[PDB]
């Protein structure tokens, strides 16, 4: 059972959205039981909390699940086959956490339009609904490449 996890700071906005969106797609693709998808944060001040409301609101609006319980990065996540970081600071930390460079990758690097220098997924925490809608757009735009990665592994 392949294991892919998404990582941001608080695990209440960006990472949780990626997790659910990806999970959903995997389900549509009949790959539900082949891949395990989670998300965790580098910080510990939101641990156990539900996903940010504005985040849930956008997921809901697009028909995605919103059930979520924030977790801090732990042994569980550090053991995933692929750690996907939302921005480059998350990437730096997972790296300092012991994960080898190759198992750590930024979400946008999977965007089919991405260049060599991956882009951060801007944090929408200090904005409103539209900002999360934007983040959804950015994430949706990146996931396809993550699917290519999964397909390859499952083969
Ligand atoms: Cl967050």
């Amino acid at each position: 059972p392949l294991h892919v996890t998404f990582v941001c700071t608080g695990n209440i906005c960006r990472s949780p959205m990626a997790e659910k969106m990806f999970a959903q797609q995997l389900r549509h693709r009949g790959l539900g039981d082949a891949v395990r998808v989670t998300s965790a944060g580098t910080g510990n001040w939101h641990v156990g909390s539900c996903a940010d409301e504005r985040a849930a609101g956008v997921l809901r609006a697009h028909g995605y699940p919103t059930d979520h319980r924030a977790a801090q990065v732990g042994t569980e996540h550090l053991a995933a086959d692929l750690l996907v970081a939302l921005d480059r600071n998350h990437a730096r930390l997972l790296r300092q956490l012991g994960v080898e460079a190759a198992r750590v990758r930024m979400l946008r690097s999977f965007d089919p339009r991405s260049g060599t220098h991956a882009l951060d997924v801007e944090d929408p925490y200090y904005g409103d609904h539209s900002d999360f809608e934007e983040v959804f757009a950015v994430i949706e735009s990146a996931l396809p490449g993550l699917h290519d990665w999964v397909d390859e592994r499952l083969a």
